[PDB]
C-alpha cells in the first residue's frame, strides 16, 4: 500500500481551529430575505450555475447572484462554508448573503459586485509584465486560502476573473475546494484534466495544497506559449502520456516508487519510456515574448511529479519572476 504524505506547509491548521471552522456537516445556513434581491441580467451560465447582476432594493447596492443548480446538499454546505471562511481575503469572491430561490427552490449566493474583462479582448494585448502581475495576484489568493486550511481544486482560467481597467483579480468557483487534514484521503476525480496533477491520474489520494500548484503551472505554460490548454490529453490516461512526453518517463517512474504507488501494468506499457524534453522546444516566434529564464526556471519549479517538490504559493511568490512586480507594487 501507499507511503504517506503530508503538506510541507500549514500542515496543522485546521487541527488547531474549533471543529465548527471545518466540520461543514454541522453548519446551519441562516437564509436571507429573497425579495431583498431583484436580478437584472444574466451574466453567464455554468452546468452547475447561473450567474446574474442583480440589485439589494434595501440599500441600492449591485450585486451578484449565483444560483445554484442542484447538487448534493453536503457539496453546497461545504462551498458555503469554505466561502465564509475565506471571506475578505485577498482576491478571493466575497458571498455577502445566500436566499432561496423562488422558482427553482435553488440555493442563490449573492457576492459583492465583481467585473469581468472579456478575456479575448485582453488575451491578444496581454503583456510579459501583465502574466507577472495577474500570476503573482492569483498566488496571493492560494497562499491566502491554503494558510486558512482550503484547497481550491479546480484551478484554471474560467476560475479566474480579471477587470483589466482597475487591474483587479478574483479566484473564483469554490465549488469542489475542500479541507485539507493530514492523513485524509481525497477523491482524485477533480479539476479539468488539463490542470489535473499527476497524483490525480496516477490515484495517490493522500494530496494537498500543492495540486494546485500544479495547476497554476498548467495556466503559465498555456500563457507563456500561448497553447490553450498546454497539455492537452483526449481523455485521463493520455492526459498523464502528455505531461511524460514532456517531463519524461524517468521522473515519473521515480515518483511512483518513493510512494510505492501500484499502477495498472497496462499504464506502464501505454505510457513507455520518453526523455525529459527541454522547455525551449516550446518557444517560438510568436510566444518568445512572453518566455524568460525566470519564467522558465518558475515553471519547472511548479511542474514537478512530486508534489512535496513544488514551490509553495509563498515560496512562489518569491520567486525572481515576480521580482519587478513586487517592486512596483511597492511603488
Ligand atoms: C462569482 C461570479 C461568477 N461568474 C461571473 C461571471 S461569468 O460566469 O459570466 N464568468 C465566469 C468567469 C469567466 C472567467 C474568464 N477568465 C479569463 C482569464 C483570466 C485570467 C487569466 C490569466 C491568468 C494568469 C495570467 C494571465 C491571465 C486567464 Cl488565462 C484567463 C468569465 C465569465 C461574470 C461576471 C461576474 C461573475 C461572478
Amino acid at each position: 500500500g501507499p507511503v504517506p504524505s503530508r503538506a510541507r506547509v500549514y500542515t496543522d491548521v485546521n487541527t488547531h481551529r474549533p471543529r465548527e471552522y471545518w466540520d461543514y456537516e454541522s453548519h446551519v445556513v441562516e437564509w436571507g430575505n429573497q425579495d431583498d434581491y431583484q436580478l437584472v441580467r444574466k451574466l453567464g451560465r455554468g452546468k452547475y450555475s447561473e450567474v446574474f447582476e442583480a440589485i439589494n432594493i434595501t440599500n441600492n447596492e449591485k450585486v451578484v447572484v449565483k444560483i445554484l443548480k442542484p447538487v448534493k446538499k453536503k457539496k453546497i454546505k461545504r462551498e458555503i462554508k469554505i466561502l465564509e471562511n475565506l471571506r475578505g481575503g485577498p482576491n478571493i469572491i466575497t458571498l455577502a448573503d445566500i436566499v432561496k430561490d423562488p422558482v427553482s427552490r435553488t440555493p442563490a449566493l449573492v457576492f459583492e459586485h465583481v467585473n469581468n474583462t472579456d478575456f479575448k479582448q485582453l488575451y491578444q494585448t496581454l503583456t510579459d509584465y501583465d502574466i507577472r502581475f495577474y500570476m503573482y495576484e492569483i498566488l496571493k489568493a492560494l497562499d491566502y486560502c491554503h494558510s486558512m486550511g482550503i484547497m481550491h481544486r479546480d484551478v484554471k482560467p474560467h476560475n479566474v476573473m480579471i477587470d483589466h481597467e482597475h487591474r483587479k483579480l478574483r479566484l473564483i468557483d469554490w465549488g469542489l475546494a475542500e479541507f485539507y487534514h493530514p492523513g485524509q484521503e481525497y477523491n482524485v476525480r477533480v479539476a479539468s484534466r488539463y490542470f489535473k496533477g499527476p497524483e490525480l491520474l496516477v490515484d495517490y489520494q493522500m494530496y494537498d495544497y500543492s495540486l494546485d500548484m500544479w495547476s497554476l503551472g498548467c495556466m503559465l505554460a498555456s500563457m507563456i506559449f500561448r497553447k490553450e490548454p498546454f497539455f492537452h490529453g483526449h481523455d485521463n490516461y493520455d492526459q498523464l502520456v502528455r505531461i511524460a512526453k514532456v517531463l519524461g518517463t524517468e521522473d515519473l517512474y521515480d515518483y511512483i516508487d518513493k510512494y510505492n504507488i501500484e499502477l495498472d501494468p497496462r499504464f506502464n506499457d501505454i505510457l513507455g519510456r520518453h526523455s525529459r524534453k527541454r522547455w525551449e522546444r516550446f518557444v517560438h516566434s510568436e510566444n518568445q515574448h512572453l518566455v524568460s529564464p525566470e519564467a522558465l526556471d518558475f515553471l519547472d519549479k511548479l511542474l514537478r511529479y512530486d508534489h512535496q517538490s513544488r514551490l509553495t504559493a509563498r515560496e512562489a511568490m518569491e520567486h525572481p519572476y515576480f521580482y519587478t512586480v513586487v517592486k512596483d507594487q511597492a511603488r
